[PDB]
């Protein structure tokens, strides 16, 4: 549905049986998430920011849902303040920007 | 325009006489560009995003050229290793989030 940006476009996620809210970041390459738990095997990955860079672990193969729009993703979590859902899951979903 | 975000969604802009490629950001609140030189005066202040917190400086009032449209608006010059166009613009050139 359509978002306009006056406000945070923010929505609710599911992951893993927990429900948390993420913000829709077309900047953001990959999908980054605040630390929560999963289940699994996972890969330390380093990615950048501003500010600098932070450490996340790497999950692959995971289902989100978003809105009711169901992906299957990598995830990375970590020490990242909101959790972002970027393009490799934006694509998944559908989303457009239109200006 | 419409774009599918399999690639970055980047955009010309030209400020301050200057033409530059940019982010557009839906995740970012303000915008920020890399260093440059604008005329005026401005006043310091620190953003955040994900690992960690840069000193930014402030103009206010600046013309940008965005794509096509014009905007006027507080940009923020600093390190980013980006030019990002966050939601203090994109809602002046009525750009929407759509699934
Ligand atoms: O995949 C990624 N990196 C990779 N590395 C290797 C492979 S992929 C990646 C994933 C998610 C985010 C980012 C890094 N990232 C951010 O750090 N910011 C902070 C940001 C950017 C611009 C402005 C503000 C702002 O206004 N902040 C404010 N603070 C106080 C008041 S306003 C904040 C937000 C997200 C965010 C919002 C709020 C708090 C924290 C973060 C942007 O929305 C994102 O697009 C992106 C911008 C960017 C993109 C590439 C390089 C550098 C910066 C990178």
């Amino acid at each position: 549905p359509q978002v306009t940006l006056w406000q945070r476009p923010l929505v609710t996620i599911k992951i893993g049986g927990q429900l948390k809210e993420a913000l829709l970041d077309t900047g953001a390459d990959d999908t980054v998430l605040e630390e929560m738990s999963l289940p699994g095997r996972w890969k330390p990955k380093m990615i950048g920011g501003i500010g600098g860079f932070i450490k996340v672990r790497q999950y692959d193969q995971i289902l989100i849902e978003i809105c009711g729009h169901k992906a299957i993703g990598t995830v990375l979590v970590g020490p990242t303040p909101v959790n972002i859902i970027g393009r490799n899951l934006l694509t998944q979903i559908g989303a457009t920007l239109n200006f």
